[PDB]
């Protein structure tokens, strides 16, 4: 049908068809009179997976003979979403399968909707890992994703009376065709025990054994025939385990609980044992697998020339003392040499500065669970602090601030400090985030080893985030400048000469118009809710957090409402405000925000006076596959975190690529996006990082804003008095209370500038042509935000390998 | 190679080869440089399963249009063993796959050894169900096996210092190619709750829901292209289940524990909740599935003309009040009519008279767990007792004996009584067992409804128990009389005219000689133990029970030893005594017997004087696939239960079919085997049922035997004094104590007659030719003991359907 989707060969269409019928019959054991769409989804998924394997096997083979340096991406999160379309796209099968399935009298699009998301992540950090995997394959790196195969991923969110209900994501219920169990590479992981000292050195003994079984999932490069591996570990109990009899067998579940469920906070840090066991589990299994692969090439000097280990936040920080443990206790290298090898292997990526997000494990936990790792850690600390002392003699304060060991009512290990000490590179995820790292929380460490600190601004993959979710726009781009930009997104910069082209302007607008219409229909079919598609689509999607300030959005929305009710017969640019995201289950405030959002909807969507001029929708169950639908349909992208809190953001980049304009603060990667497009083509408002520090150091008094802004005063009053909760008048007292007395995120301080900036957005929207020309300037300068750029920078500046765009043979 | 194994076509061999390589590559994702035999086993298993499916689908289709009466075989046990060879055999692919795998440079026999047993049963009752399934398919009945898919089957037995250790049977670890998950037919099962009464009748409410997910496994008929289904249910928790968050997800395991593990007693009855939940679980899911199938043909009058439900012991007895519950509470038929439908649907098979094996559920358990089923049961009891009262007016004793409700310190429901009241036929499993039923435990019930009581002597399938495990003998039979006997085992009777044929005599002996040599090699390779293959192979294999009297065997073995040590220079016919079987984990005595057996081995196998004249081996991990090896290699089959305790036995039949002679008591099916072969061709010794009753009614005093038999006195003394346990002299005090003061099974009373009969066996063995002629008379009269006969009798006399031997089209 459309050309970016590949060739529909006459042979290809014919083979696809017989293979689809083979799987229906042999694999699924159905015939065409009993098959449901689920069966049809499966036969198609099996048919496409068939095309992967030859490549998968050939790619693993290449790495064996070439023996290149290997990259291990360690993460507790992989937010993959659906696999089928992405696979078709990277293999250039999309059009063929469309044809092939059409002639069988099926609608492929309807089949795609049947696939469960692999929701093995919470948000940005999980999804980065997924983009990175796609980019790594596409750039021909010999790279492995390693994580945990959670039986249950991020919970499905239901709204019941405006409240979030959590229910379990049973994503494997119907099976998962993409994975291949490999019970033959199962590995022991040890816990508890104690440490004995010999003549021969330390020994870890009387441990409980949990087995780790890997599952391999193919990660196909973009049209280069590279297929890399994502290996995910599953917990199994051993057979003699506990081994009255019945109970012993049932208790096998204690061991297997390790891989049962993904922890769903991205707000906070909970010092729960189960979580630490998951962290140790992925790191022990992964390192033995790494070492094993290294042995099949005594000599650990070359180890850093063959192995690179990237740590995605501190979650797998135990890789460091675990690598030491192996090298020292098992291979019997001396400390200094093992330590050299470890630092040259490991590198660390930080994703936040919020102090409550930092991992600080209680020492009593590590002592019971990992007694040897604590020994190694104390030894790491001691030797590190002697370097500190020697470089800053007499500075006893530096020494307490820099310790990997925090004193206090309970001793904790600061995991971030561990990663800096034992890594050769530490990076932030957007330029301002990396500066803040150097100037505030890791200032001491930076003064000690400035060479360790780097920046790697995040990106998103344009395969999923443009070609896949937005074929219309990818096609009209490709009409003008070719297809080469799909793996070289810098070429989008050539759309700049199309800024005054009348045909392009019309086409860009037409695609947006189509995505809006299609999404509005998705809204009626799947959730029975009813929106004007001529309105501006104002969307905020992302996890619910105080620092992301969905509340600031709420205050605007309430203001628009109030101004409509004051002069109801005046013209306003109509808007559909859509807000979505999950709250971590125990994050009370986050759950209150979701309730407010639906409560505003109950009032605004049912005022006869408001008409279809304002609508407030809370988008239920935000997740990767919902983002693929809502992002292309958006006009306004809301990125309104308080300056200095959002490390990078990546949602922001998805929207830029897809033809929304951005209203946002100079936070995170927003800064670089505006720098790339021109501040004129951006809606920037509010405090800069500096303004926030000025406010802090004199004190944030929220009362001041309440006193000078009558529009604001009114809103707080409606909140307090029961306007939005007529049955429980005091429902929102916590929010009003927080906003007034202990807002760490200064919602009121940005309110005035935000509302004004919002009026400027409405003003540009009244002029369709000028709105679209601005869109074009945005879409055209989005090239920097490809994860191909990001990964190429990691590769050269941290891992020491060279990207390759060259096809492997089919 | 050999002709019973089918054609090696040139096309067949060629297709098998490409399909094997397709699965290796596409399904297993290996290539020939990394594949292990496990991978090779799998590609072959996938290749053979391919040949099933077309037939599986076509067979289900036939039943849809023909709409015949359907048989549901309900059992908590299916002791299947390996599937691959059996599948090849029934499909006539054996020789082709042998050829096909030979040309790939693989040894198929070595690949077969990789398949795990499906050990979803304990012993005879589980394995009967499996034979029955094969026979049902072979006779073209539209029959379904229904059970539970246990995650862990019967434990693997390890001997450690002569003691049984149990370890978990993780049979699904590497996957199971034979099954097809069907998450689309998942069904709710309810527990707990309470009963509300309406104007509209009873309602069961506030229940916990556990979902039951079915797995379908193909059951292929013998060369008739019929493929029937074994459906096994798996427990899954619902998604809103319990639904702080983490714990709620982890607790999903409480619900799923229902299908986690098979209970391993066949001795006793344990009134454990988990077990009752398994019983309810299989019965609720199965009946809804049955009813659903019946609805796709309001009118439940035809229900008994369309549905037959066979209950394998009382384990699924709740089918009865569950069928009532559905019919009365959900479909709103009146009681009398539902009850009529239920009785005409259900039939019951009893497998023992031992009072401690009988299910008697505590009323407090049923009240909490299944409150409505208890109501139905009380109503069943009441209406039943009015029939009793009316037929035997004034007999208040009959009334207490017949009640489904037993009074006593705790009230119990007697599940056997339930099955008789609510079934149109009750059967025993061998002729003497059925008489005993009528004369003792169900005498009252028989007087009430004599027409309900029938006999169905057990059988074994000659596909697994001859063609598969003993190709040598099947071939030499087939040389003389054709292949038709494989599904008409009565034809073996024609071997009677070959009794004086010198060539046959030589061939029968040669095959036995080959199986012995091959098994002796299996003994050295896999368990490093070392046996003279010219000895008589004396084997007792079966679960360890006091009533099966492995102890009586021990006393013989100790006697042979003692006589050798008295006159060491005299000739004795050398013997290898082999004894194997598992003990239920909490059955202390059973575990003591295993220890004695190995302890006798520690003495006898290391006496220089004994030489290779006596050897005692305990065969570890007895299970279906070990039986396939040891049975064909045996000379003497030991079936030495006390008269009146072994309901039928089926091991006994396997040995008869495979050329062992039988030493046994007139117990169970032994009686009919000797009746078929002639008592002259059998080694019968000991008390008859009648003799046991005479001994009881005057009192069994074991001291009497100890006083008059000095050979016996000696053994007890060696036992008591530490002869067989020099380090713990008092180790066996429990056994000596039981034997002397409270032997319920009268081991001493049969000792004299057994030892004498053993001398007669040794005497015949000195004359090879006459031994073999007797073997031939045994093998030749084994036809009655085919499960084809048995199932044909069930079909005509209980289910009311006609067997069909006619091929379905390929
Ligand atoms: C037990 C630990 C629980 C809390 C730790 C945590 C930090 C954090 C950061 N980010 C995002 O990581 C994204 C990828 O770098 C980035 O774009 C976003 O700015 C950043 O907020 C994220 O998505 N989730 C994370 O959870
Ligand atoms: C919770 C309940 C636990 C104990 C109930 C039980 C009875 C019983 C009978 N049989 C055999 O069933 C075989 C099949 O009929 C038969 O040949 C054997 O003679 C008979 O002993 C068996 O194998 N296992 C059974 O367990």
């Amino acid at each position: 049908q459309i050309s970016v989707r590949g060739l529909a060969g006459v042979e290809n269409v014919t083979e696809l068809k017989k293979n689809f019928n083979r799987h229906l019959h042999f694999t699924l054991v159905k015939d065409r009179n009993v098959a449901t769409p689920r069966d049809y989804y499966f036969a198609l998924a099996h048919t496409v997976r068939d095309h992967l394997v030859g490549r998968w096997i050939r790619t693993q083979q290449h790495y064996y003979e070439k023996d290149p340096k290997r990259i291990y991406y360690l993460s507790l999160e992989f937010y993959m979403g659906r696999t089928l379309q992405n696979t078709m796209v990277n293999l250039a099968l999309e059009n063929a399968c469309d044809e092939a399935t059409y002639q069988l009298g099926l609608d492929m699009e309807e089949l795609e909707e049947i696939e469960e998301d692999a929701g093995l992540g919470n948000g940005g950090l999980g999804r980065l890992a997924a983009c990175f995997l796609d980019s790594m394959a596409t750039l021909g790196l010999a790279a492995y994703g390693y994580g945990i195969r959670y039986e249950f991923g991020i919970f499905n969110q239901k709204i019941c009376g405006g409240w979030q209900m959590e229910e379990a994501d049973d994503w494997l219920r119907y099976g998962n065709p993409w994975e291949k169990a490999r019970p033959e590479f199962t590995l022991p992981v040890h816990f508890y025990g104690r440490v004995e000292h010999t003549s021969q050195g330390a020994k870890w003994v009387d441990t409980q054994v949990v087995l780790a079984m890997p599952y391999d999932t193919p990660v196909p490069g973009y049209r280069n025939n590279v297929v890399n591996t994502m290996r995910l570990w599953s917990a199994k109990a051993p057979n003699d385990f506990n081994l009255g009899y019945i109970q012993a067998v049932l208790d096998r579940n204690l061991a297997e609980n390790i891989s049962r469920v993904l922890y769903p906070n991205d707000n906070f840090f909970e010092g729960k044992e189960l979580r630490l066991k998951q962290e140790y589990f992925v790191v022990a299994a992964t390192l033995q697998d790494i070492i094993r692969r290294f042995k099949s090439s005594t000599n650990f000097d070359a180890f850093p020339d063959k192995v690179a280990i990237q740590l995605n936040d501190t979650h797998p920080s135990l890789a460091i003392p675990e690598l030491m443990r192996v090298l020292v206790d098992l291979e019997r290298l001396d400390w200094d040499k093992a330590w050299e090898v470890t630092v040259k292997t490991c590198a660390y990526t930080n994703h936040t500065v919020l102090p409550e997000a930092l991992e600080r494990w209680p020492v009593h936990l590590l002592e019971t669970l990992l007694p040897r790792h604590l020994q190694i850690i104390y030894e790491i600390n001691q030797r590190f602090l002697n370097r500190v002392a020697a470089a800053f003699p007499g500075d006893v304060d530096r020494l307490r601030r820099m310790s990997l060991v925090e004193e206090g009512a309970v001793k904790r290990i600061n995991m971030a400090h561990l990663c800096i000490a034992g890594s050769h590179a530490v990076n932030g995820v957007a330029r301002i985030h990396s500066e803040i790292l150097k100037k505030t929380i890791f200032k001491d460490f930076y003064e000690l080893e400035p060479h360790k600190f780097q920046n790697k601004t995040n990106g998103i993959t344009p395969r999923r985030w443009l070609v896949l979710c937005n074929p219309g726009l990818a096609e009209i781009i490709a009409e003008r400048i070719g297809e080469e930009y799909i793996s070289d997104l810098d070429q989008l910069r050539k759309l700049l000469s199309y800024v005054d082209d009348e045909a392009f302007i019309r086409d860009v607008a037409k695609v947006k118009q189509e995505n809006k219409l299609k999404f509005a229909a998705y809204l009626e079919r799947e959730y029975k809710v009813h929106i004007n598609p001529n309105s501006l689509f104002d969307v905020q999607v992302k996890r619910i957090h105080e620092y992301k300030r969905q509340l600031l959005n709420c205050l605007h929305v309430i203001t628009l409402y109030n101004r409509i009710k004051k002069e109801p017969n005046k013209f306003v640019v109509p808007r559909t405000v859509m807000i979505g995201g999950k709250a971590a289950p125990g994050y009370h405030m986050a759950k209150m925000i979701i309730k407010l959002i639906t409560a505003i909807g109950d009032v605004v969507n049912h005022d006869p006076v408001v008409g279809d001029r304002l609508r407030v929708i809370f988008l239920e169950n935000y997740r990767v596959s919902l983002a693929e639908k809502v992002i292309p349909a958006a006009d306004l992208s809301e990125q309104i975190s308080t300056a200095g809190t959002e490390a990078s953001g990546t949602g922001n980049m998805k929207f830029m690529l897809n033809g929304a304009l951005t209203i946002g603060t100079m936070d995170g990667a927003n800064v670089e996006m505006a720098e790339e497009a021109g501040e004129e083509n951006f809606f920037i408002f509010g405090m800069r990082v500096e303004d926030v520090d000025r406010l802090d150091q004199r004190g944030y008094n929220a009362q001041e804003y309440y006193d000078r802004i009558p529009e604001l005063r009114q809103i707080i009053e409606q909140l307090s008095s029961g306007f939005f909760s007529p049955k429980q008048p005091d429902l929102f007292k916590d929010i009003v209370n927080m906003l007034m007395h202990h807002d760490r995120f200064k919602v009121f301080a940005d309110y005035e500038e935000y509302v004004k900036c919002q009026e400027r957005v409405s003003a540009l929207y009244k002029n369709p042509r000028e709105w679209t020309r601005m869109v074009i300037r945005n879409i055209a300068t989005s090239g920097k935000f490809s994860s191909d750029r990001t990964i190429a920078q990691y590769a050269r500046e941290i891992w020491g390998v060279e990207p390759s765009r060259q096809r492997l043979p089919a």
